[PDB]
């Protein structure tokens, strides 16, 4: 089974150098994901991560277990795991997306002015993933 797994987490602010942490996370993620048949997107804004992992169920669940142990975030909240009929994020071992006015417009239009993916219902999380898919990747 191929699956998409999504979660949200909090930036651990004990870590002072966020810019280097994001570089390190994306370096590690792109290396491992490429070697293990995983793709997806990492969204970062307002001290919170949202990630979607796509790939074979066992490798994706194993990677999510490893990510839970990572001291660069805390308060990991699993949002969904479902089987997928297409790999939407196959262009990227790990796409990087930051907040932009289109994503802010998306949240405002559906009434969620916190811009917090953790608050989205199943349908709105699918729409949020669409925004992350069409967003121009942020070059790190
Ligand atoms: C928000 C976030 C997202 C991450 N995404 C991935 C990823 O997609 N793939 C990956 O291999 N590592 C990712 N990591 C990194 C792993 O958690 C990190 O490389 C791992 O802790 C190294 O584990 P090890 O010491 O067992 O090698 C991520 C880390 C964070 C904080």
């Amino acid at each position: 089974m191929n699956v998409r797994l999504c979660y949200a987490s909090q930036r651990n602010e004990k870590n002072e150098d966020l810019l280097q942490d994001l570089r390190d996370i994306l370096t590690e993620a792109r290396d491992f994901n490429d070697l293990n048949g995983i793709c997806g997107v990492l969204y970062y804004a307002d001290n919170a991560f949202f990630q979607c992992l796509e790939g074979e169920q066992e490798v994706v669940e194993r990677l999510f277990e490893k990510i839970q142990k990572d001291q660069r975030h805390y308060n990991i909240k699993w949002l969904c795991t479902y089987s997928i009929d297409e790999h939407s994020f196959q262009r990227w071992s790990m796409k990087y997306v930051q907040r932009n006015t289109n994503i802010e417009t998306f949240f405002l239009n559906m009434g969620e002015n916190t811009f917090n993916p953790l608050l989205l219902n199943q349908q709105n999380l699918k729409f949020f993933l669409n925004e992350l898919l069409i967003a121009e990747q942020t070059k790190m």
